[PDB]
Formats: structure tokens, sequence, C-alpha cells
């Protein structure tokens, strides 16, 4: 079990996620069974009790664990599934030993943070990194660790001590540390001194960097490479840069041109770790696939505007897996995405009493859209606005995808306008109204992986064709409220077919609407299962409908 | 003797000189007899043995001491003259105690950096800060100290220890520390953490900041003011910012609007320090004069292009007192300066054999110039180029000022073209030629203040009118070579009058040429004696000739 | 050129000199041509301008350089001669680059402590360590460096940075660092935490210890070895202890039983450094000689009391080379030394007017003495007291040795009592008296190595027999005043033969007195040339006379 620990920096908010994930992807092109751990110095146990106003999406694993946003970046780049234990936090590990303490398992000793926490942190990393994360049951070869926070922090203190001991308990030639660092440029001069003071506080804590990765407003001068390397000892070929470039998917290609694989292959002796010719052939495949899809990102110019309809769209972090999944679809289509960020709070005509500009700006964006998407956040405040976007797409042929709250507002729109019961509602919005047509009932949330089965009369359905005509699908959920099962037989008689259901038949999970080019929704979140090199099928469909060639996409999938 | 010590930062190259000088100017508007010290952690004894390729101008005091560039900024803002002891350096203070040691003055003790250097540093600061620096013989009231380097540096180590002891040996309420700091902005967020880590290394060394001054790419958020103040303890009204604004002369006005006088008046009890009504009236005069001249800088738009002819003009730092003195002239004229940086190495027709573009670009700039200036650096390599600019100005009515090497190349041009001896030369360039017309002889440099006397037939001369028709002038020199005294009587018979001379008559120090609008030179450097609120008379003349109204300038001076 | 750098600690005053010298002796038993450098963070240039009240003896090299006491410990253990450049100091290296600066040799650059001092320190160590120090002209193999002060000190700051760079400029496997550290024991528990905090400040400065040497009130617990090694990373076999034992000459044998040679032989690859079978045979000889002489120190019990007569004998550090040379003599004689510390300020009868006890206590000690020694410090205040000890030894058969001031007071005693001129005097005490019998004249000091030649009528003389009957001797001097050459022919006619002289015959350097068992003096200091395994001949004589068997010593020398 080799380790690469990404770490460091003078500002927490600099460059670790993009680098760690890119390191993991690069090491995956060696054919190594790479795995990945996040260390979050924050106290939260798991993400379900924290709102999207901080650290973005409430991301979900096959385990059903609401987890840190940064796990999603490892899944979507590495092509792996992570267990809820691959996110380590301050309150997780303190809750762990305090649970073990009240259980009596410390045999009456005084429990001291050294060695006790620094043993729990090491034992957790050594448990977790052996867990299988691939399509096959084999244990991993190399673990990337993102140390969140900065080295030299009250809260990352037990984690840096635990890593200091771990660097000896699993030796040199089996552990390597990469430190991300700021290199400010002021008056056009690349001032190294913050990445010298931050290496005093690094070496004080006994960790030793084998690579320095810079974030800077420029490429590094040969002078500032030497000025880092002579003070903060690494070779001249072990300082690397992650400068501003318009594509995050090119950061693996920068680091490979800076020879980072050739250094880590030497520094972790990776040629001695056993691999087959098939592993090495999958390794060169992962590289050449990533080069070809980035060549498509380079030479593509034919824009496709997707309108993404929701709340808090000024905090663009709130829809990160949506945004990345749309880009995975757009790259597979060889077409340049733009996302129009559309405020559902503005589409409502009530906006026109308060500010006309917001109304017409939102409808300008929606009118411009080659496809529409209601991806669903949390809370009720924008539901009328999303019904307007569900209407516009139905009455105007515009492609549509309703994820989670998107199913519920698309069925509420269909009930309000095509069944024609003007009172029909989301029970989470309007429980006090006690309707017959409640388009929502509570069934405290169905979370993580579940099997979805298609209803037999569906060989005509494009959405099941995008899933390859298979009988069953496995995807990740978040829903407390669901479609009302009594209303289904009415909606299907109007052509709003619920193409996918739970095996019990009481819970309805996919629709596709007859005669419309492409109008779909999913009760599961298809964002979370997207991979960069193999995109999520409802999102590939939406961008393919917005692009044209949806038939050719389906034909190619059917081969 | 109160002290304000400017200090600090995470990068040496951030903001101390602009802030320290502005603090000193502001405290001068209280009517306090402000003085100023530079601490340079570099080893050089004094600047005469370091070339302009590093830290710029070889600046000169009334003492004749070649000293750090940063002394010039205190002189030109504060309106004071500094002794060569107001620049403290590592090799000055180590050479001082080692001189005292070999003299036997430590009574056979083992000389240890604590306390011995840290006593010498404190004794030097307490000697120096009492030295009179004004138009009157009174001792100073407040000393600004610029600690050069950063707190937390191998070489600023004895200086921070010496200040740590000094903060107790002259107490709180008589010493205050201002720390300059970086506040990076990354992804549009003002990341405080470098100004937290750098305050651990500050407080470790026992110093305590009473003000934090930021350099940042923006104004400070109210959030980042509170985030500094809660970690690095100062009040919310004691964090201040020195953001990018197009004028350095506005930095005193920023700091006054941020109430920095109201804090230092309280924190150094400055209301108890004895002052007269006349001192307070001079105090409000210094403020209102600085506001009115900056109002002129604000509402002025009529450009005046000065071509400054020399070498190494890509290192624009090399002519700093020239540049600032031209701006002191331009502000007094209410006219917006541009300096055309003109390469003498390009004006030469030999350039046209190597690159035509450089030639025509240099002559384009020179042709555009409302006035020309040969300010004189060091070494011979551009002398032919400067003779071409001395010719162009003479044959084309363009105003001219030849400082030091400017006199020598203007007299060499006059000898070559108006006397018409084509071989006449600078002996420093062409000593091997052994001419009769050597326009240069060695007289190892006449340095610092000397008296200049005007030749009696000079009531017609504009340059003596700009000096107020007085018999004598006191200015600062640097010259090893001078005009040949035997050639003078010939040049004067042609109308190149040497309007100013040494009292011995063998050394010729000013010329003015008959019939030309304004063609002058000075063997002394007039840059070094310029003040911001009272500009240097040859430079006020050059910008007044380039502007027009030179007669009105002379009339106003003659009142 | 391998390096071993001794360093470190939480208190400056702990254990470095005893360890460094013992390391050097041990590595000398490999047959390596070991050399040695002292780094003194104090500012003094050289020791002649510091008095014995601090850091003890004003020790002297063959170069004639008055140097730090600690050089003497390397000479007397390693059997080598050091140049005055093998002592590096803060004011030496700052005076060096400032000399190079005023000479112009930095080509006009701004001289900055990094890299400039940190290059001078590295260049000095690389010049110095190649200087031949043996009986043969070959360059050294391994350099011991004692870093004086502690790592983490304002004044040792350029030296720790210079070593940090040097550890890379001469790599790992060619440099190794040993850190001395305190391990306090409190309430009977060996508290490691000072040797953890001091290793944060070590690793912060980028140095990395390969050995930890402890000073502690006990042997180290196996628990505190593991508690150091797990925090301050070294193996369990790389923590070593230098506990209190009654003999400093056993510290090499402790460190060899703790396998320190076996670690440094591996860690510096010393088996690859080229040596002959003769070098290895001299290596095992140095070990077995040191074991046999320490076996003599172990089984010896027959006391020999030497009375050492002087000033400031409460600062026992003031006579260190005397004390060590007497022990080198005593070990060669297989006899247990005691030194009676005798106050010359008390032997004087004037003491009996102020305190009778001091008088009778001093004469009790002097009466008890098996031999007397006037070794000579500095200043005149005790000269009458030393004349009393010169008298007592002459009139009572007690063996005597007068070094430097000892010759002068023994000749002053002889002139006062055996020639019988009661006024005869030291001119340094009584210059105003203008005598005919001035027993002292100025000839500003004859320093370092000089040739001494024996007067031809000397085959009877025991002192020349102890020097092996050779015509000439080479020894180290310090004298400003000397014997008056006109008085010599009178003293010799009375049997006070000046057995040794300068080749010019005007300067008289050794005496031996007829008929007395052993009454000698030397104008040179024989202390400074003493080796542990080959003792200084006048001191071997004094302890042999005090022991008996002086004839057998002479017989054994004459083989
Ligand atoms: N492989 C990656 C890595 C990062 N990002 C983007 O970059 C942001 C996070 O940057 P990251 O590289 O993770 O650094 P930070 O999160 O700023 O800080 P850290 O060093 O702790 O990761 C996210 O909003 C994400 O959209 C991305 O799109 N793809
Ligand atoms: N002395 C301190 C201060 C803060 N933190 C940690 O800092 C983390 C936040 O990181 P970052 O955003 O990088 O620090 P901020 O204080 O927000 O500063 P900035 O404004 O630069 O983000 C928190 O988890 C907190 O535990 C720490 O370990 N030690
Ligand atoms: N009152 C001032 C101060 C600075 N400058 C300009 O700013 C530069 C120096 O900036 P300064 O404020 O002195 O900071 P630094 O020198 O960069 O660093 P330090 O903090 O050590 O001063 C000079 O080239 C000078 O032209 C100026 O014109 N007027
Ligand atoms: N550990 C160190 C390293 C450097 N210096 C000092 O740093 C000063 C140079 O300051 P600055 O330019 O701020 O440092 P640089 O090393 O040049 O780094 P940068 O590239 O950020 O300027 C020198 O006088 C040198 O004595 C120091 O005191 N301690
Ligand atoms: N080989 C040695 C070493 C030391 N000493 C004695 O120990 C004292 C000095 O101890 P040392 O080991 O040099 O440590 P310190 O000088 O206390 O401190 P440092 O670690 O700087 O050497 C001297 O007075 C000396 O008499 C000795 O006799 N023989």
């Amino acid at each position: 079990m080799k380790y690469v620990v990404v770490s460091g920096g003078v500002i927490s908010g600099i460059g670790k996620g993009v680098l760690a994930s890119s390191t993991g992807m690069l090491l995956k092109t060696l054919g190594l069974k790479v795995t990945s751990i996040k260390i979050d110095p924050y106290m939260n146990i798991d993400a379900g009790t924290m709102s999207p106003l901080e650290h973005g999406e409430c991301f979900v694993l096959d385990d059903g664990g609401e987890t840190d946003l940064d796990l999603g970046n490892y899944e979507r780049y590495l092509g792996i599934t992570l267990s809820r234990d691959h996110n380590i936090t301050t309150g997780k590990i303190y809750s762990h030993v305090i649970s073990r303490e009240r259980r009596g398992d410390y045999l009456g000793k005084t429990v001291q943070i050294v060695p006790h926490l620094t043993n729990a942190i090491q034992d957790w990393i050594q448990r977790v990194s052996k867990i299988p994360v691939d399509d096959t049951g084999l244990e991993p070869d190399v673990c990337i660790i993102e140390l969140g926070g900065t080295v030299g922090d009250i809260e990352s203190a037990p984690f840096v001590e635990a890593l200091r001991q771990f660097q000896f308990e699993v030796g040199r030639e089996n552990f390597a540390l990469i430190h991300v660092s700021l290199v400010p440029v002021i008056h056009g001069e690349q001032k190294t001194k913050p990445t010298q003071a931050a290496i005093k506080d690094l070496r004080s804590l006994g960790l030793i960097p084998d690579m320095i990765a810079c974030r800077c407003s420029e490429e590094l001068n040969r002078s500032t490479i030497d000025k880092i390397a002579m003070f903060c000892h690494v070779g001249p070929e072990q300082v690397v840069n992650v400068h501003d470039v318009n594509s995050t998917y090119h950061v693996p290609l920068l680091l490979l041109k800076q020879h980072m694989i050739d250094y880590l292959h030497s520094r972790l002796k990776l040629g001695e770790v056993p691999l087959t010719l098939e592993d090495k052939e999958r390794g060169s495949q992962l590289l050449t696939n990533w080069e070809n899809m980035t060549k498509n990102l380079d030479d593509s110019d034919d824009v496709v505007k997707i309108a993404l309809v929701g709340k808090y769209t000024n905090l663009k972090d709130s829809y990160l897996s949506v945004t990345k999944s749309l880009e995975h679809a757009s790259m597979k289509c060889r077409r340049q995405l733009e996302i129009l960020w559309v405020e559902a709070s503005n589409l409502e005509p009530e906006t026109q009493e308060v500010d006309k500009n917001k109304f017409h700006d939102s409808w300008n964006k929606l009118s411009s859209a080659d496809g529409i998407l209601v991806p669903g956040g949390f809370g009720t405040r924008g539901i009328e606005g999303m019904i307007l976007a569900a209407k516009w797409a139905r009455e105007s042929g515009v492609p549509f995808l309703g994820v989670c709250l998107g199913l519920q507002v698309a069925a509420i729109e269909f009930a309000r306008n095509v069944i024609g019961r003007p009172n029909s509602s989301s029970t989470e919005f309007l429980d006090e109204t006690l309707l017959a047509p409640e388009d929502q009932v509570v069934i405290t949330m169905r979370l993580g992986l579940r099997p979805t089965i298609f209803q037999p009369n569906s060989e005509w359905s494009n959405i099941r064709k995008l899933y390859g005509e298979v009988n069953e699908v496995h995807e990740r959920h978040r829903h407390r409220y669901e479609i009302n099962p009594k209303i289904v037989n009415d909606m299907e008689s109007r052509g709003f077919i619920f193409v996918g259901k739970d095996e019990t038949g009481q819970r309805c999970e996919i629709f596709e609407l007859k005669g419309h080019p492409y109008y779909v929704g999913t009760q599961y979140h298809p964002e979370y299962t997207s991979k960069v090199l193999e995109p999520s099928r409802p999102f590939w469909g939406l961008v393919a409908a917005a692009s044209g060639t949806l038939g050719e996409v389906i034909k190619d999938i059917n081969l």
C-alpha cells in the first residue's frame, strides 16, 4: 500500500482538490488500483446536517452517506466508488475514540491524543485504503490522501502528528508528500517568502515534502524554482506549477508534461508493485482517452446553452455535480457547453411587481436555452418558478430533465395544466390544504443506491434506450416526498408514462412524455453516478437532445 | 523622544517605504519635529561600493555619504536633511562593535550579540534620533524607523531583538509598532492566513503591533478587517489599507481618512509633547499645502513630455530622484508629466546597422519631447548618444538640462560642433588619445555639499534668476572628472557662459547658453536637494520651459 | 572530506566539548586523519583581547594565535596541531566579508547574509578542513565541527543557515549531525519534553539529527530512549548518553560501548575512505593505548599532591591546560593526582593581618605538597606570594616548576635570597624604582612556536635529559618581559644554570638549579604542547620528582 499525501499551503483555499484528483488520475494511467481519502479538519460527522450555503453539494455515495463535496471529485475523475469511511473528519475521529472509551476498550488507561488519536487516525487510514473501490474485488495499490486545511493549524494538529508517525510506521519509499503552496507575484516579481515561512512550520511538524506544487498568477520563473528548491529542499525537477488555464481537465496533462509521474514512479518504486499487461493496457487507454477527449474540448466551438433552473444560483458551487455531469455529457458530444444560471425566484410573474428586469432577464435566459434542466436543491421557495419552466418546455418542444424536485414540479405542472386540476400541489409546500390531488406524499429519506426497474411497455422510450434497453438500473436517491401512486394511472392515460418504478410498484422513479422530443425526469440524482470518461445517461440525453444527434447517440449505445 | 517603528510582512518587497514616509509626513502636520531612520539588514557599509543594477540610485547627503535610496524618500517628503548615520546596516553595526573591540573598549569581556549588539543598536538609535535635521538647531520629537527586511529573518535577527529590548528600555506610550502585511485575494476571496502565520513569528520575537497596514489587490472587506483584528489583536479601527491608487502622494491622504493620526496621537500621547502655536500653524500649513498640490494633481490634464536620456532605462529605479524631482516641478507647474525613457545607446547611428527600429523609436521619443534632460548615471558606454541629444536640443530650440555627465557631454558637443574641433573628448572615455582639447580632467570624488558662486556678469541669466538672483548656491556633488579650466575662456567667447564656479575659479559648475530659450547644465546633482513642496530650481526651470510661463515662474520667484 | 557536526541543546553549557573531542578520538582509532573546527557565535576576533575571568585560558597555537579554550581540547585528545583559522567566530566571519566588501570584491552587488555569509561560512569550512594537522603533510579525512551555542539562537543563526545549505552542497552520506540534548529528571521521572520542543526548533532550521546524545542525571531509561526516538526520529540504537562518571577520559569508552563508531562507520560510509594497513594498525594502537592508560587510571590509588600557586584559583577554569597536562603526566606515572589550589594572595604575611585562617590554610596546602608549581597567569598582584613559594621549595628540597611568570619569580627569589640584593624586582611591578638589578626587561609579545637551544654544558641537567638530550626544543611562548641578560652570568656562577636559550644568546628560556632534586622553570608554556598519550616533559618531570622514579623515567626516555 503506497501513499501520496497532498498537503500544505499558506491559505486554505488554493489548489489541493484539482492537484490530488489529477495525481490520482495520472497514477491510474500506470494501471495501479488507485484509491483516495479526504481528511476534513471540520467537526461535522457527515454532510446531511449541513446546508448548501457552505461547501456546496450534499453529495451521496453507494453507502447512502451524505459526504463532503470533495469525494465527488475523486469518484468522477478516478472512476471509483467510495465508502462513507473514505471521508475522515475531526468530529468523526473524536466521536470514534470517545465511543471506544465509553465502551471500556482502552482498558482503564488515561486516553491521551498522542498516541491514542494518532493511532486511531493511522488505523483508520490503514483499514480504509484496503477497501475495494473498482468494478472488481481487488484491494487498492496506492492511496491519494488530501489533507484538507493547512499544515500549521490548531484543528489539523492531530492529523499532521498522525501523518508524522505514519511516515515512519509505513516508511520512506512507501509514503511521499506533495505540498501545495502560494507563490505571490507583486510588482511583477515572484516573491517566494510565504513558501519559505510555511516550510518552517511544515518541517517543524517533521513531515518533509518530496514535491512542491505552486499556485501563482503566472508560470514560475526558473529563478523562483531555484529559489524555492535551495531553501525548501527538493530538486529543480520537483517544483511544479498549476497556473490558471481555462480547463481543469488539462491539469493532468500539465503535471504529466512536468514529469510528475516519472518522479512518483521513482520515489514510490511503482515499477516493483505487481501489474498485468492488461492493467498496463488499461493504463495507456486511460491516458489516450483523456488526451482524445481534451482534444475534443480544444477543437470544439459549437455552443449548446443549458438553462439550469433553481435557487441560490449566485453560489454556483451549490450544483457542482450537475455542472460537472453536464460537462461530461458535452465533452462526449464534442460540443461546447454554456450553462445559463436561471433564477426560479425570478421566472414567477410576482417578480414583475418588484423588478421587471429580473423577470425579463430570467425569461431571456430561458428563451435562449437549447435545453432546460430542473436539478432540485432543497426547500420550497422556488416551486412556482420551476413549474413555469416545466410548462415552457412542454408547450415549446424544448428538451427537459427533471431530477428529484424536477420530477415533482414536472408532475405538478402536468397535473395543473394537462389533467387540469388548478389546486394540485406539493404537500411539502401546502400540507395545510389537505387536497385529493396531492402530487407528493412522505415515504427519513430513501438514500444511497437502490434498484430501479422499467415498466414492461417501454421499448419505445428514449430514456430506457439511453440506459441500453436493460431491465434494471442502479442509481442514488435523496427523496423524503414522492409521487402519489394513486395519481399515476391518470397521468399515464394522458401519455406521461412512468417508464421506471420500484419493484414493489408503489414508488415511481422515471417518466418520459409521449410525442415531445425529449421530456424526462428521474427521482434519483443521476449527477452523482456520472464519470468523466463515461457520462450519466439522462444528462447525455439532455445535451444530445439540445445538440441534435440523439438518434445517433442511441444507435452508438445500442451497438 | 517618541518612536513609530514600521516593520513586518510576509514578502520583503510590499509597502514599507510609502507608508513610513507618509506616516512621517502626517506626523509632521501635527507640527512635531519628525526625524527618520532606515535599518537595512544588508551588509554594505555605504552605497558608493554598490552599482545601480541593485536598489537604484547612489543617493547623496549633505555629509557626502553615498547612502540607501530610501533615505531620499524621507528627505523629499519630510523636508529634512539626514546625516549618514541615519542609515543603519548589518555591516555598519558589526564593523562598529568590532572596531570598538580591537580598540579594547569592552574591557576584556567575551563580546556576545546579546546584550552587546543589541546595546549598540539601541545606543545608535538613541544617538541618531537627537541629531537636528531642520532649518533650526532643535532636537527631534518623533522618530520614524523603517525596519527593512521582514520580522522573522536570519539577518534582521539582531535588529528585532534590539527593538524587543528597546520597547522596554523606552516604554509603551513612547514606542509604537506598525506592521505592514500581505492580504492575498484568491478566487475573489481575501485570504488572511499569511497575515496570521506572520503574526506568530512576530509575537514570538516579543514585538506587538499597534497598527496593521495591508497591501492587497482591493480595499479590505469589513469581514477581513474583523478576521485580522480577532486573530492579530488590534481594534477594528487599527487595521488600515494601502491599496493601489495611481498617485503615491495620495497615500498620506488615505491614511488620514483612515484616522491614523488620531490613533498615533492617542497611542503616543502626542498632545503632551510641547509645541507652540507657530508649530501648529506650520502643521496645518503642511496639510493644506499637500491637499492643494494634490488637487492640482487631480484636476491637471495638460501633458508635458520630458525625454530623459541615459543607459539602463529599463531599470527605471536607476533615476528615482530625477523622476521624483521632475514630478515636484510638474506639480508646482500644475501640469501632468510624462517621462519619455530614451536610450542613448539607440540614438547613435550605429544602432541603425543592428536594428533600425530602436534608432527610429528613440528619435521618435526625442522628437516628441517638450524638453530634454541628460541626468548622468555612471560609465562611458552611451556618451556619443548623449552628444546627439545635446546637439538636437541646441540646433532645435528644445529646452535642455545637463546634470553631471550632462554638463560634460553638452560641453563636448559644444566643442565638437560650435568651436568645431572634431576630436574633442571625455578623457574618461579616450585617455589614450592625449589631446590638446580634453574637455574633461580628474580633480577620489568631490562629494556632498559645496558652495557654488555665480560669475558677476550674470543678472541676464535665467538659471541664476531661478535661484533668486542670490550670489551663492549650496548643492550636492559626485564628480571625479570636470570641465578643463583652460577651455572655458574660448567657450564663453562663443556664448556658452559658465554662469557658476567654485570660489577658487579653477572648477566650473553651471552653464547657460546665449540666445537659446533654456539650455543649462549643473555639475552638482540638483535631484538630491529637491523637496515635494519646494522643487529643485534647475528642474522647475526645465518643466517651466517645456510648459511655457518660465517668465511668470521667474517673476513669482522674484517677489 | 566527511563531516560530523556536533550541535544543539536546550541550555548552552551542557556537553558538546567532551562529546565532540571523544567522537574525534574514536574516529581517530579507525586510522582516519581526523581534523576539527570550533564555531563560536561570540564576536571576539581572537582571545588575546579577552581576560581569563570568562571562558578560561588564553590558549596558544603554533601559529601564535591566542584562541578559544576549546581548541586546546581537540589538540590534546586528537594529537594534532590546529591553525588559528580552525576557530571560526561571529566577528571573524563578519570582519572577513566586510574586508572583502571594502576591497570591492563583491562586484558592486548588495551583500545579503543569504547567500553571502552562508557562502563565506561554507568556503571557510572547506578551506580549513583540508589544512594538514598531523606529523605528515597529508590532507584530513573527517572533520568534527563543534557548533557552539544552541540551534535556535539570534547569533548562531547565520551558522545554522550555512550548515543547512552545506548539508545539501556536500550531501547526505558525506555529512552527519549529532545533537546534544538535556533530559531532565524530576520526581525521579525522565521528562523528555525539552528534547522535543528543542527538536521542533532544530527541524524548523532544516538540519536533521542522525544521533541524539543526552546529558541527564542518570542513565537513560529504555522508555525515554523510545520516547525520544519516536518523536525525534532516530533508531533506538542512535540515542546515546553521556552520564556523570568521575573521569572525562572514559567518555570515549562509553560511546564505543554504545556503538557510536559502528553507527558513524555506516552513516558516513567510512569503510570506503582509503586507508593503509599501517593507518589501521595506528588505529588499534590508539584504542589499546587509551584502554591501557584508563586501566592505570582505574587501578591507581597512590596520591601525589601538586600545589599550583596563583590568582583566581576559585575560577579553576583559568588553568585548564596546566590541570590537564598534570593529569597527562600523572596517568603516564600510574599515580593519582590531586591539585592543591594555593592562593598566592594568601601566602603573603600581610594576609595574617586581615585573616590568619587564609594564611595558615595556604601554608597548610603548600606544606602538604609533594611538588610545587608556579604556572603564571596575568597581572602583578600576587608576585610576592609566588616568591614565598619559590623560596620554600628551594630551602626545603620540594620539587618545583616555574612556567613563564614562574621563571621570573624564581629568578627574583634567587636574586633576593641567594645573590642577596633585597631590592631586586620585576620591572612590570616596580618600573618607577629604576634599579640596577632589574630581573625583568621588555623585549608586543613573543608568541607561538620558537626554537629553544640548550647551552653546551648541560649533559648533567635533568631537564634536558627529560627532553631526550636533543640539542633543540620547539615550544609555545607568551612573554612581554624576560630575564635580564646581564644578570645571567652572576646567577650561573651561583649554580642557577640557564640550561636553555634563544640562538642569539640574549634571551634565556630554561633554568635548572644545581644540587636541588628538581627545581626548574620554562619561559615558554609547556602546558599547550601536552598530548594525553604523550605528556609535556617539564610536567612529566615535576610529577615524576613528586612521585619518585624520576631516574627510571629518564632511563626509559633515553632508550
Ligand atoms: N478536479 C477538480 C478539482 C477542482 N475543481 C473545482 O475547483 C474547486 C475546488 O478547488 P480544489 O482544487 O478542490 O481546491 P480548494 O477546494 O480551493 O482547496 P483544497 O486545496 O482544500 O482543495 C471546486 O469548486 C471545483 O469546481 C474541479 O472542477 N475539478
Ligand atoms: N490557528 C488556527 C486558526 C484556524 N484554524 C482552522 O482554520 C480552518 C479554516 O481554514 P481557512 O479558511 O484556510 O482559515 P480562515 O481562518 O478562514 O482564514 P482565511 O480568511 O484566510 O480563509 C478551520 O477549520 C480552523 O480549524 C486552525 O487550525 N488554527
Ligand atoms: N513615498 C514613496 C514611497 C515609495 N515610492 C516608490 O515605491 C518604491 C519603493 O516602495 P516602498 O514603499 O519603499 O516599499 P518597498 O521598497 O517595495 O519595500 P519596503 O517595505 O522595504 O519599503 C520606489 O521605487 C519608489 O519609487 C515613492 O515614490 N514614494
Ligand atoms: N532565512 C532567511 C532568508 C533570507 N533572509 C534575508 O532575506 C533578505 C532578502 O529579502 P527578500 O527579498 O524579502 O527575500 P528573498 O529571499 O529575496 O525572497 P523573495 O524571492 O520572496 O524576495 C536578505 O537580506 C537575507 O538576509 C533572512 O534574514 N533569513
Ligand atoms: N574532552 C574534554 C571535554 C571537556 N572537558 C571539561 O569540561 C569543560 C567543558 O565541557 P564541554 O564538554 O566543552 O561542554 P561545555 O563547554 O559546557 O559546552 P559545549 O557543549 O559548548 O562544549 C571544561 O572545563 C573541561 O575541563 C575536559 O576536561 N575534557
